[PDB]
């Protein structure tokens, strides 16, 4: 329905808005763009579903989120390919892991504070109807 369209164009609204502000955010630009394969030939090799703010902007634009489950779950993408890849205890690794695990919680935290819980229940009622 029409209703069920405008649902998930405010999904989309909502979901671009929290992604440009993590894009926005020094601490994440390492997150913004795919792995240049010129710095890194082994990336492609090691992480199966590389992951990063561009793509999920390009997803949303894609109508491929219908819930925010669905988004939630390429943004804990981008911090486990970055826990996986970066596992020393080196300083350049940790500092990595610490700002993946830091998008990864700054994500969670403004979804808790600005999702309406019965927003998201309507959005996951309307996909299992599909
Ligand atoms: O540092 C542990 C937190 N964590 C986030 C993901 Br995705 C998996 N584990
Ligand atoms: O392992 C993910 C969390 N973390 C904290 C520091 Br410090 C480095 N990584
Ligand atoms: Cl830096």
């Amino acid at each position: 329905s029409m209703q069920e369209e405008d649902t998930f164009r405010e999904l989309r609204i909502f979901l671009r808005n929290v992604t440009h502000r993590l894009a926005i955010d020094k601490r994440f630009r390492v997150f913004t763009k795919p792995v240049d394969p010129d710095e890194v030939p082994d990336y492609v090799t090691v992480i199966k579903q590389p992951m990063d703010l561009s793509s999920v902007i390009s997803k949303i634009d894609l109508h491929k989120y219908l819930t925010v489950k669905d988004y939630l779950r390429d943004i804990d993408l981008i911090c486990s390919n970055a826990l996986e890849y970066n596992p020393d205890r080196d300083p350049g690794d940790r500092l990595i892991r610490h700002r993946a695990c830091a998008l990864r919680d700054t994500a969670y935290a403004i979804i808790k504070e600005e999702l309406d819980e019965d927003f998201e229940q309507l959005c996951e009622e309307i996909q299992e109807s599909r």
